């Protein structure tokens, strides 16, 4: 399903390595690293994402995204 | 053979790791992590990319390509 | 706990393979090396980081960073 | 010995894992892991790269190369 | 000890893998690969670079950088 969709309000490196990126008021994370460069760049530059998981409630996890 | 040629229209990061990218109307997916940051700086500066391989049909894999 | 928040001033790669920025008159370092590029790249665009750490002395380690 | 200096004209990843740049009307490949980012980054920017290899003809590998 | 501080006036990958870069005047290399793309991105955007070691005389190695 289709969580968010809209620029990544702010993004988060954690201790246990996962990444965090806050779309549409709510907060998801991944532990793909293959991601976090691909989503830091979106963030810069203000690319639309859209994050693509099973759970969309904030705070789920998410492994699937699209760059608009 | 050239597949395809043009802007990449939306790049996709999916779950099994493969990573979609559209130019001139189809989808292509490639597993060499290596083109990931390579494909999406091309996306958004705009470069022309041209896919190579050797099924081209909208769906197919590929591991070559070309950026100009 | 939110160590320093602000840009960051100047960043540098030790010998030992940590890396360390100095935010807010204070400098952390970090032994994660995912979080180098992300580091840099923060640092040429100019995003305020959050240092997220337990001990949050000049000098201390860290692990987890959020990028606005 | 210097066997081209210049912008990248295009670069092009290749089944094989090789990569190639076209500088001064002529193409060079590596299998230097590390060089593709630096190149791409390179070629990005449109900085002036100065490839050095002993055979300096169309088509021959490299493995050291000047950035300007 | 601080060798050299200025703007990375050219890089220069090497065939033994190792990576030159030349600041105020003097060339200094090194063989930590991470440095690399962050030396790249430094000379790149004209970040002013410190470069720390024992051996401050051109030619020598370094392994510790500091990034303004």
């Amino acid at each position: 399903a289709d969580c968010a969709k809209g620029k990544i309000e702010f993004s988060k490196y954690n201790e246990d390595n996962t990444f965090t990126v806050k779309v549409s008021g709510r907060e998801y994370w991944t532990n793909r690293w293959n991601l976090q460069p691909l989503l830091q760049s979106a963030q810069l530059t203000g690319m639309t994402v859209t994050i693509i998981s099973n759970t969309c409630s904030s705070g789920s996890g998410f492994a699937e995204v699209q760059f608009n």
